[PDB]
DNA sequence: TCGACAGTGAGACA
DNA sequence: TGTCTCATGTCG
């Protein structure tokens, strides 16, 4: 595949078009047929004085048997659909990477965002790869000694690899953009540690 | 608790 | 003067 490389002071990802626009149309459709995000109804859960928060507006699906962290409460993922295996061995194949865990987020509109945050690292591996859906977003990174920013909109179909060490020395956020009125999908597979 | 996003002020430009 | 982008406070 062709391959754009981010190159920077500890930055290093890529970034590639993995599906052409009639796939990643019909990928889309499917995926906001099929997707189960959990609601948030629930909002937290207390064990022993202490309070956890549990996951919202997202979706987590991965291999039987495994599970993850998330605010100090061990969960397991939703066993793998059809389209997620799918897109998951379209990376694989592009990559030479197996992935085991894969987290779903959806922004509505261009008024949902993500703040300046670095990956959990306590329960990885590898490189990180980010799967685009829908609008056009720009992905921005900063240095955590912050040095320079890094703006990339992250198309219909994309696939951005955070290889290391992008997610140790820069934060990573998905800005606000007023004028995007469309929902984009993306999904973050991993590969969790079993040990 | 502490993660997601509400709230805010400064600065740009329309 | 109004709306947007960038870069501490709150609460379930
Ligand atoms: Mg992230």
């Amino acid at each position: 595949m062709s391959w754009r490389h981010i190159r920077a002071e500890g930055l290093d990802s890529s970034y590639t078009v993995l599906f052409g626009k009639a796939e990643a149309d019909e990928i889309f459709q499917e995926l906001e047929k099929e997707v189960e995000y959990f609601t948030g109804a629930l909002a937290r859960v207390q064990v022993a004085g202490k309070w956890h928060s549990v996951p919202r507006k997202q979706a987590t699906y991965g291999d039987a048997g495994l599970t993850y962290t998330f605010s100090g409460l061990t969960l397991s993922p939703k066993p793998w659909i059809p389209v997620l295996e799918r897109i998951r061995d379209h990376v694989s194949g592009v990559t030479g990477q197996t992935f085991n865990f894969v987290l779903i987020n959806r922004y509505k509109d261009g008024s949902d965002h993500i703040c300046e945050h670095r990956d959990d690292e306590r329960e990885l591996a590898s490189p990180i790869a980010s799967v685009s859906f829908g609008a056009s977003r720009d992905f921005v990174f900063r240095h955590k000694d912050s040095v320079a920013v890094v703006r990339l909109p992250l198309a219909h179909g994309s696939l951005l690899m955070m290889n290391h060490p992008t997610n140790t020395h820069w934060y990573h956020s998905l800005p606000v953009r007023k004028k995007v009125l469309a929902p984009r999908v993306n999904l973050t597979f991993r590969k969790i540690l079993l040990m």
